[PDB]
């Protein structure tokens, strides 16, 4: 376009390729987002296709990973899928190559994801394990990405990490029914004590299976953190 600076969205590949490697040379602090980890380093490298990353932890493949690039003009985010890895021997690191994105979203303010929002509404999960027996789980806290699931009771065996959680059901009181598919990603134990009462945190990733299931999920949202912030 004609002005110096225009769109906090960037789809131009020449754009992009050319924004990656402008703060490749700034050192610009890169933060990856996977489950309940965070990790700031520099990009090390850039090209046509692709970027790099080095770090010794292990990040999930075949998935799409969430960045942020802590620039100047803005925080950059966007998701990049994982293309490479191997020892990029530096202490014996892992380097990384993940695509390069074909959006980049300016924003000024961090939206970590790994937050949840807590609530007050009566929604739980129900459902069938593999075995056949039922389940059900209070949702405790949810985002447009997962939620946090809690019972006294849990079938441990059925909730190991990614295990998955196929044909659960959201009951979301005034906003009707959503039968998802989850991701269990942790599970803790969570003692009250005042006699003692312990209570299993199972925290999920959405499986959408269509947007319009994703956009109900964003305009309940939109209700719950607009509500959160009237009780301020």
């Amino acid at each position: 376009g004609s002005h110096m600076t225009e769109g906090t969205i960037k789809t131009s590949k020449y754009e992009i390729i050319a924004i990656f490697r402008e703060e490749l040379r700034k050192r610009t602090e890169i933060e990856i987002f996977f489950n309940n980890t965070s990790i700031i380093t520099q990009l090390t490298r850039v090209d046509f296709a692709e970027f790099h990353i080095q770090t010794h932890r292990k990040i999930p493949s075949g998935h799409k990973i969430r960045f942020l690039l802590h620039s100047d003009s803005g925080k950059i985010e966007f998701n990049a899928a994982l293309t490479k890895h191997d020892n990029s021997g530096v202490d014996k690191g892992i380097r990384y190559a993940f695509s390069l994105p074909e959006c980049l979203q300016v924003v000024q303010r961090r939206r970590d994801p790994r937050f949840r929002l807590r609530h007050e509404h009566d929604f739980y999960c129900r459902g069938r394990h593999k075995n056949g027996e039922n389940y059900l789980f209070d949702i405790k806290d949810i985002s447009d990405g997962g939620c946090a699931l809690m019972t006294k009771t849990p079938n441990l065996k059925f909730l190991s990490h990614n295990a998955l959680l196929k044909n659960a059901v959201l009951m979301l009181a005034e906003y009707g029914e959503i039968t998802i598919d989850l991701v269990v990603k942790n599970v803790i134990v969570i003692t009250l004590d005042n006699e003692s009462e312990s209570y299993y945190q199972i925290s999920c990733q959405f499986k959408f299976r269509h947007l319009d299931d994703q956009r109900r999920i964003e305009k309940i949202l939109l209700d719950l953190i607009l509500e959160a912030k009237r009780k301020k």
